[PDB]
């Protein structure tokens, strides 16, 4: 594989951890991934082929990564970091998340609907979860404008830093998360996208729940064409089941667009209090 020396990072200034999930990710320590700072090691998420890993594995993770070159820089998506290409396999270092996928934030963060950890974590505030759809609206807005479209845009690919900082994940490459054009047609747009986020909207004031509750797959699209749409969660205001709303329209040219959504989400974080 041809060496690229703007992202490469020696092997040996990368310490291999323990495994994140299924290629496979797993967590690592990079010295000097800073070269004004050498002496300095920061935690990464490291993705490299699996051990049964075919031709297409390999030449879509390539693609992943060039494609993430490309793309550049922004503060709520997963950036990348570097590449170990030549000594050895393809390792693509990418921002680390300690926190977690949205999906699974949220339901350890429910009051003691179900939570199913055993560990808990403290309570967000309604500032929290509106300032949450914000950053992934941020994300999604930038990836828009760079001409992304990212197709399967839900909680599950948000991840969350130890600073609490959404990221959009897995941009560069499941029907409850699917605008009907898409479910039918198989056509992807950033109209699509906008729909998936209101889906992803209607998991943040659920705290994770699951969409489209005890549908099948198979009826799905039918009552969709029908103009089902989901019930308002319990604790979420009319204004922001509004968003979901739009989001929602049957017709992808009438939906707002991420510019938008920004910009309504900025309004209502500053309007929503810290105690509310
Ligand atoms: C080219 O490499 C990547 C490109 C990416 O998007 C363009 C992404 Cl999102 C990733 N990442 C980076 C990443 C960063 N941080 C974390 N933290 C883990 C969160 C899950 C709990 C422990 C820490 N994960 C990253 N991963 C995947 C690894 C597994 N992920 C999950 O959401 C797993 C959920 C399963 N539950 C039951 C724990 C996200 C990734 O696949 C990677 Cl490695």
């Amino acid at each position: 594989l041809p060496e690229d020396p703007r992202w490469e990072l020696p092997r040996d200034r990368l310490v291999l951890g323990k495994p994140l999930g299924e290629g496979q990710v797993v967590l690592a320590e990079a010295i000097g991934l800073d070269k004004d700072k050498p002496n300095r090691v920061t935690k990464v998420a490291v993705k490299m082929l699996k051990s049964d890993a075919t031709e297409k594995d390999l030449s879509d993770l390539i693609s992943e990564m060039e494609m993430m070159k490309m793309i550049g820089k922004h503060k709520n998506i997963i950036n990348l970091l570097g590449a170990c290409t030549q000594d050895g396999p393809l390792y693509v270092i990418v921002e680390y998340a300690s926190k977690g996928n949205l999906r699974e934030y949220l339901q350890a963060r429910r009051p003691p609907s179900y939570n199913p950890s055993h560990n808990p974590e403290e309570q967000l505030s309604s500032k929290d979860l509106v300032s949450c759809a914000y950053q992934v609206a941020r994300g999604m807005e930038y990836l828009a404008s760079k001409k992304c479209i990212h197709r399967d845009l839900a909680a599950r690919n948000v991840l969350v830093t130890e600073d609490n900082v959404m990221k959009i994940a897995d941009f560069g490459l499941p029907v409850k998360w699917m605008a009907p054009e898409a479910l039918f047609d198989r056509i992807y747009t950033h109209q699509s996208d906008v729909w998936s986020f209101g889906v992803l909207l209607w998991e943040i004031f659920t705290l994770g729940g699951s969409p489209y509750p005890g549908v099948p797959v198979e009826e799905l699209f039918k009552l969709l064409k029908e103009g089902h749409r989901m019930d308002k969660p319990s604790n979420c205001t009319n204004e922001l089941y509004m968003m979901m709303r739009d989001c929602w329209h049957a017709v992808p040219s009438q939906r707002p667009t991420f510019k938008q959504l920004v910009e309504d989400l900025d309004r209502i974080v500053a309007l929503t209090s810290n105690q509310e």
